């Protein structure tokens, strides 16, 4: 496959999602790093993004809920390009009905090369990294090189 | 759940989608509906909605390639109550790598409650149907009362 | 693949199929058109057919419960084309522990061209269709010269 | 959940079904099991069982193929008690399409607990297995009680 | 794929796993033939083999709990030739969250090519065979010449 | 779910994992950070802790293919706390036979809570992060108290 580079701003677009069990850790996890967090711009599942701005007062622009169809609109903007950092602490020990949703938008975080953690581990060491504040550059697939292809 | 109405407009936004063996079948439909469908609003994944403009020079609004996303930018669309109609040929003889952006989306025109067809037999029958062109009042969840009882 | 056509009947064989939290909603959309429905032939598993025609009087050949092989009961009917119709409303708001069952049986309406209604909106279509009671031509592979290739 | 009791005939009705890669190791066992075998009623998938009966000669019962609603044949046979014995040779190397339909069978022989070889290692114990030939008795799901629970 | 072969020994060492709702079915099963399974070396999950040794008094080392780690600590001594039979008597009528799990431990059991049980019938017709307590070739895949091969 | 903690030594250990499509982007990854790498224990499936180990000169523990099982080897190693870093990137433009060990390996990782990276972007932003060359605590879960409730 072909790819190409793509630049995450300093000033990073971070989507925030956890399952109901896993809601309080995310709770904890982003009011530990608040003040770092109020730096860039947030996004949210509906019951997540509504939790986290009515506890920590932060502003979250809040999606409809997993469920609803709000991971699939975060997998969405994900591969538009428009989120540049995926924290999704999804249940390991529960059995989700919208569990296809939830594969679904790992698999695209995964194709688009954008930073993804699944735990409150992967999170501190991305959170943490010297350059999480600064403009980095990825490499990401070459859409049009690929569309190109499919069309010849 | 509590649930509560919507209205399909006369004029509906069509998504149209097709794995790569059902392609032909998808375009030989929309060629022999064409007629019926120019009235409507079309959208479409990358690789199909780009084939079927190229042979119809029907307008149609492609997203992605469903494998780089294109199935949840549908999906999105849907809980958005921006898309009125699903036509989804998918493979039933192939494994396709996206297999849970494919679930993830029928699952979602599901739960929103949008027609759908999977299959030419279902497609003739919806398309053929007498509402198609008038204005429908469809059962939807109630997201409002949904997100409040979460958030309770 | 070689495909070729099979005539669904003007009276259609219908499969009724629902999962519980669904169960309100096909009761209720199958008062709202038993005088149509009167008409075809009925097909259920074993929970949904029983209430069905326990609410309705209507006459319906109830197979096992979902869980206990009434999927695949149905499943195997359709690819041996003796159903032509299928109403399956499942949950998707709800995990269920056949759910290979239920993906298997979507699987094949699909592979054998049938129209399948998975939700209200779908089913009044097809059912306000005007063909509905009209003997409809389906293209549905071609078996015989599949299996030849097999071999 | 009330169980209850069903007696294995003494000519057992078996099921044989094999994907692709495994029909050669499926067709050698038959036919090193061949004088066994003929004492008791064969039923397979369309591929497999045409193979075993044009290779041996025995009579076997075949139904559709496996990804043509074959499976769910074996399956429903399964649950209404006609199949005795399930020697299935499913592929662990190769994704099939039609793997819902693969666990789905195999989810049916487990509920109605009769005996199922999915590798050769298995399917040799069980035929050497005393009881083989004999009428056995199994415990299984007491279907009655458990839809007059449902239907309370 | 060129295949070799590997003997099961006469003592076998028995791995026994059991969810929740058949717990009690596992149990029964192994207090019926503890006189037999007392000859083998027994493994099993964290609750499932620790429920064992409560109530039989029998030798069992169990690993972690299935969710927690314990199906693929299975899965990984059957794939190095440390367990030789499996009985498995999983749920087939509720879902599980380590689903993927399960079905990651049923694979490779299956390509390994050892006795597997995951219902009472197929377990008592295994124990009930003659080779059971006798040593006994199995024909396994030949990873030396397939890893070579990947090379 | 009462927790615990483990501290990740300083010296890491680091499982190494690819599909086939991916082995490329892994090697590559692997060498333009080999200085670093060579300064912690490396673990890895068959084929690519081969193909890692016969390019690179390090010293790899090469478990079993993927498909053969080693992605349990691996799975297995990280509930026992013997992996601290699990470096996976699988392909999300394929359909692998052996997705359940996938999935499974993956949902262990998160029930564990280590670093976990499958893409390019979340590598290089965890072994850039401090915390990678250095000892650092992490919250666990409590298996004894765990256990403990379910024999009770």
């Amino acid at each position: 496959m072909e790819l190409t580079t793509r630049t995450l701003p300093a000033r990073k677009h971070i989507a925030l999602v956890a399952h109901d069990h896993c809601k309080q850790m995310l709770m904890s996890w982003v009011e530990r790093h608040q003040p770092l967090l109020e730096q860039h711009v947030l996004y949210a599942t509906g019951t997540t993004g509504n939790l986290i701005s009515r506890a920590t007062g932060m502003n979250v622009n809040a999606m409809l809920s997993g469920p609803m169809g709000g991971d699939q609109q975060v997998g969405a903007l994900i591969s538009e390009g428009k989120i540049d950092v995926l924290i999704f602490f999804w249940d390991p020990l529960n059995a989700v009905p919208h569990d296809p949703d939830v594969k679904a938008l790992l698999r695209l975080a995964t194709v688009w090369n954008i930073p993804v953690a699944t735990n409150v581990a992967t999170a501190d060491f991305i959170i943490q990294s010297p350059h999480f504040n600064d403009a980095v550059d990825i490499l990401i697939p070459d859409y049009q090189r690929y569309l190109a292809d499919r069309l010849k």
